[PDB]
């Protein structure tokens, strides 16, 4: 995982569960509770999974529940660290932009494996978005969508069409319906 993001996660964990749970979880994996993660640092994914498992243990919450909660809250952390991506944006616009954003923010890393998040209109008031990644972070993905809905104050309906692994990649396809029309048919 890219260091910058793991950093936002540590902060989000502190905002949700407190400094004691977080400092202890970090120590459990050999980290200094106040460790400084550089932007381009490549934090091992399992190491992050071990931190979340420890948070799970200490909080009594299911680890998937924690990822879901971190995803909802991390949007707020994101708007504070990367305000430029939210500045005068609408939810549909924000989401359609994500696949490109993840590519741009990892292009400086050789062999980068960002999640693919291709989205496409499928109705005047709905889009289909497919999470594709080897990391299997379904709940984080679903939580970020829910958190995004809350940030932009735009109500949505999220239908999980399919989830599973195809050719080594975990995939989750959702259909996101908005309260109002957001698309119009136009000449291709
Ligand atoms: C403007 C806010 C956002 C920024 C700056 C951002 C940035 C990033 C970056 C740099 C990574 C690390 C990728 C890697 O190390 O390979 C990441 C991971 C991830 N992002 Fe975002 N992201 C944002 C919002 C979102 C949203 C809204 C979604 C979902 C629709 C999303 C889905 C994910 C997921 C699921 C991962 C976890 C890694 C994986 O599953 O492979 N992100 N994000």
């Amino acid at each position: 995982m890219k260091g910058t993001i793991v950093g936002t996660w540590i902060k989000t964990l502190r905002d949700l569960y407190g400094n004691d749970v977080v400092d202890e979880s970090l120590k459990s994996v050999g980290w200094e509770p106040d460790r400084v993660i550089t932007p381009l640092e490549d934090i091992d994914d399992d190491e992050v999974r071990r931190i979340f498992a420890k948070v799970s243990e200490k909080t009594g919450k299911n680890v998937n529940e924690i990822w879901r909660e971190v995803g909802r809250q991390n949007i707020k952390t994101f708007s504070e660290w990367f305000p430029s991506y939210f500045a005068g944006r609408r939810l549909v616009n924000f989401l359609m932009m994500m696949d490109e954003v993840h590519l741009q923010l990892t292009k400086m890393i050789k062999g980068a494996t960002p999640p693919r998040l291709i989205a496409k209109p499928v109705a005047k008031d709905a889009i289909e978005m497919e999470y594709v990644s080897k990391r299997k972070m379904y709940d984080y993905f679903l939580g970020l969508i829910e958190g995004s809905s809350k940030f932009f104050k735009e109500e949505i309906s999220v239908e999980e069409v399919e989830r599973g692994e195809k050719d080594g990649f975990s995939r989750l396809k959702v259909r996101i319906k908005f309260k109002n029309p957001v698309f119009e048919y136009k000449k291709n």
